[PDB]
C-alpha cells in the first residue's frame, strides 16, 4: 500500500471508523522527542501521545525489555501464575507506598475497577444499602469512553446519543471545596474521583490547598478519595504524582499512559488492604491484565523515570517554557497555565484564526500539537527533552504565533 | 526475586489483588502448544489463555513482527496519523467483508463500542426516542467486567455488590427463538448481542438453525445482530467465524483475544458504513487503540491463521478429540460438547471428586486446564497442535479421569 500522506489519509477514510479527526500528518518513525513523517520531514513532538510517551519514543531500555520477554512468554492468563507479575507488583507498590496493585490494561479499565472497588467498599465496609452507593465527579472530568465513563461527563460530545446512563454518578464543580462539602453530607456517597489537574478540559490547575481540602473533607465524611493520575502522574508535572505537591495521600491512585512508555497498554489501581480486599477471587478480571510482557515493560518504564530524574527535569524546564509563553501578545494568548511539562495556552478565537489553524502552521514549522477546545492548545513534550531543544521549540512557537 | 513456585504464589498473595484463584502452577516459558514451569516441568496447554493463543505461544512470525516495529514507532495516538493503521484496516475489512473497522484494545472495549454504536444508530437511524434504546442479551453471556458488562450478567459472582446497574439491558434465555421474537416486538430495541457459542458458560452450543433464526428475526424487526466472536472467532471452531457454519452475516462483529496471537491487547469492531458512520469525529476513542505496534502484530497474527490452514486443522482435530472423550465412562463424565477446538466435558461432582481435583491431577500428569463451573472442564489447545500431540494429550486425559 500507499506511501504518500494523502494516500494514507484516504485509505483510513475508506476502511476505518471516522471517530477521530486527526491533524493531517502521517508519521512512520519516532525517537526520543522527535517524529518523522512519510515525506521524511522532522517534528518536535509536543503532544507525547497525551502523556503516554513521557520517556520519549522507543526508549532503548524499554524496547530491550520488550524484546527480551517476547521470546520467553507473553500471556498465560491469570488462571495460572507467571514469574514476572510478582516482581512488578512488589516494585510498583513499594515505589508508591500502597499495600497492593490490581493490574489492568487501559486507562478506563483502571477507572472502572476503582468505581467497582468504591461501590463494593461502600456496601461491605461503610454499610450503604444495596445499590444506593454514589460516586461524585467533577465537571470537566475525563476518564475514558466506556458507557460508564461518559455517564459522568459534562461534555455533550461524549455522551449525546449514548443510550441511558449509569445511575449513582453525581457531578459537582471542579476546584470548589464548599460544593464538595455540601455533596459529602449524603451518607450514601462512597467515593469522590478527581484529576489533580484536568487535562482534556484544557489543563485546568486547581487553586493551592484544593487537594489538601479534598483529603480532609473525604477523611472526615468517610468517603474514598480516588486520584486519577493517568495523565498527571509519572513525572509529567514535576513529581511522581501531582498530588505530591500538596503532600496528600489518596485512598486509590490510578496510573496508565506512560506506565509503559507507550510500548504496551498497562494501567494500575493502587490502594491498601482494607479497600482492595473487598474484591474476592473471581469477582473481577481481564484477559490481558497482568501479563508477563506488559509487566516487563512497565518495570523498565518506571526505572527510566527514576534513573533519569525526569520529574526534576520536567519541573525545571516547565518554568522556562511557561515564562517564555507569557511574553506573547494578549490578542492571541489570553492565558498560559500548567505544572511541570503539562501546559496550555489559550488562543483568542477571532474570525480569522483559531487553535486548529495555529496547530497547522506550527506543523508547517516543525512542531506537532493538537488543540483541546478550539481556543486551547496543550504543550506536552516528552520529559527527556533538554533545555536547548526546548529553546529551539519555543522559537518555533514564537515564530508561528507572531506570523498571524 | 523468588525462584520457587511457592515463593511466586506468596509474593502475589502479598502485593497483588486477590481477584483470581489460579491453578497452582508457575510458568516462565511457553512455545507453541507447550508451557514450562519454574521447576522445569513441561505441560500441554489446554486453556490457550482463554483462546488468546490460537497460533501457539510466541509464534516466530508474530514475534518478529513485534521486534520489527518496536525500533520504529509504537504510539503516536490518533491525534496524528501513522503509516501502519491504514494497512491493517484495509486488510481486516477485506478479510471479513465489512466496510470498516473501529480499533480498540481489550475485549470489553470492543463490546462497549458496539453498545454505543447500537444506541447511536437506534436514535439517529431507527428513530427511537432519546434514551429509550434497549439492547437484548442472552442469559449465560460474558463480554467483560466493566460496570456495563456485569449489568447484563446472570452470574451473581459478576454483579453482586457492584452498585446500581446500567439501564436499557434486557436478558432472555439463550438458544430460544420464541423468546427472541417476543422481545423484538418492542420498537425500542436497538440490538441483540450474542455469542455464537457461549464459552465461559461452559461451551454451550446452540441448536442448528439458531443463528439463522436470529438473523431473520433481527432483519425483520430492524434490530442489529451483534455477534461476539472474541472467543469463538479466528479459526477456533473450524471457520474464520463460528457464524460461518450457518452462512450468517451479523451486522456487527467483535474480535479480540487471538487477533494478536497473545502478544498485544488488540480488539476490533467490524460493520458497514450505515452503522459505523453514526459516530462522528471526537465522539469515541481510546489512547492506545489503533497503535502502530498492535496493528503490526495483528496483521501477522491474521496471516498465520490463513497460511497455516488452522481452521481446517481445528475442524479435523476437534472431531477426533470429541470422539475419544465420548468413549469415556458414563458415570464419571456426563456430557462432551463443542465445535472445532473449543470443547468441554461435564464432570459429575460427587462428594469425593470434582473438576478442580481433576484439573490438579491433570496438571500432575502434564496437562493444563481450568474448570468453568465446578463440574465443567474446557479443553482448548492452541490450533497449531498436531494429531500425534493430540493423541498423546488424550492419553493423559484418559489416564487422569480413570485414576479416580
Ligand atoms: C488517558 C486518560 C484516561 C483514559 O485512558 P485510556 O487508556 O484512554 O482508556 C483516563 N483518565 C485520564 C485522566 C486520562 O488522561
Ligand atoms: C474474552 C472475552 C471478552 C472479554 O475480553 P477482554 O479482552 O478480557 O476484555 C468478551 N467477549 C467474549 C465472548 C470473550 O470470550
Amino acid at each position: 500500500g500507499p506511501p504518500t500522506s494523502d494516500d494514507i489519509f484516504e485509505r483510513e477514510y475508506k476502511y476505518g471508523a471516522h471517530n477521530y479527526h486527526p491533524l493531517p500528518v502521517a508519521l512512520e518513525r519516532g525517537k526520543g522527542i522527535y517524529l518523522w513523517d512519510v515525506e521524511g520531514r522532522k517534528y518536535f513532538d509536543f503532544l507525547s501521545s497525551y502523556s503516554a510517551v513521557n520517556q520519549g519514543h522507543c526508549h532503548p531500555k524499554i524496547v530491550n525489555a520488550l524484546k527480551s520477554q517476547v521470546d520467553k512468554l507473553t500471556l498465560t492468563s491469570r488462571a495460572f501464575y507467571n514469574n514476572v507479575l510478582g516482581e512488578y507488583e512488589e516494585y510498583i507498590t513499594k515505589l508508591f507506598n500502597y499495600h497492593k496493585v490490581l493490574p489492568m490494561n487501559t486507562g478506563v479499565e483502571a477507572g472502572e475497577t476503582a468505581c467497582k472497588l468504591a461501590r463494593k467498599w461502600g456496601y461491605t465496609v461503610k454499610g450503604i444499602q444495596k445499590y444506593k452507593a454514589k460516586i461524585v465527579f467533577a465537571a470537566g472530568n475525563f476518564w475514558g469512553r466506556t458507557l460508564s465513563a461518559i455517564s459522568s461527563s459534562t461534555d455533550p460530545t461524549s455522551y449525546d446519543g449514548f443510550g441511558p446512563f449509569m445511575p449513582g454518578f453525581d457531578i459537582i464543580p471542579y476546584n470548589d471545596l464548599p460544593a464538595l462539602e455540601r455533596a459529602l453530607q449524603d451518607p450514601n456517597v462512597a467515593a469522590f474521583m478527581v484529576e489533580p489537574i484536568q487535562g482534556e478540559a484544557g489543563v485546568v490547575v486547581p487553586d493551592p490547598g484544593y487537594l489538601m481540602g479534598v483529603r480532609e473533607l473525604c477523611t472526615r465524611h468517610q468517603v474514598l478519595f480516588i486520584a486519577d493520575e493517568i495523565q498527571t502522574g509519572l513525572a509529567r508535572t514535576g513529581r511522581w504524582l501531582a498530588v505530591d505537591y500538596e503532600n496528600v495521600r489518596p485512598d486509590i491512585v490510578l496510573l496508565g499512559k506512560a506506565l509503559s512508555g507507550g510500548l504496551y497498554p498497562v494501567s494500575a489501581v493502587l490502594c491498601d488492604d482494607d479497600i482492595m480486599l473487598t474484591i474476592k477471587p473471581g469477582e473481577h478480571g481481564s484477559t490481558y491484565g497482568g501479563n508477563p510482557l506488559g509487566c516487563r515493560v512497565a518495570i523498565a518504564a518506571l526505572e527510566v523515570l527514576e534513573e533519569e530524574n525526569l520529574a526534576e527535569n520536567a519541573d525545571k524546564l516547565g518554568i522556562i517554557l511557561r515564562n517564555e509563553l507569557m511574553k506573547l501578545p494578549s490578542d492571541v494568548v489570553t492565558a498560559v497555565r500548567g505544572k511541570g511539562l503539562l501546559n496550555a495556552i489559550v488562543i483568542k478565537e477571532t474570525k480569522d484564526w483559531d487553535a486548529w489553524k495555529v496547530c497547522l502552521r506550527l506543523r508547517d514549522n516543525g512542531l506537532l500539537a493538537k488543540p483541546t477546545h478550539g481556543d486551547i492548545i496543550r504543550f506536552a513534550p516528552p520529559l527527556v527533552i533538554k533545555e536547548d531543544e526546548l529553546r529551539e521549540s519555543i522559537e518555533i512557537i514564537n515564530k508561528t504565533i507572531l506570523s498571524f
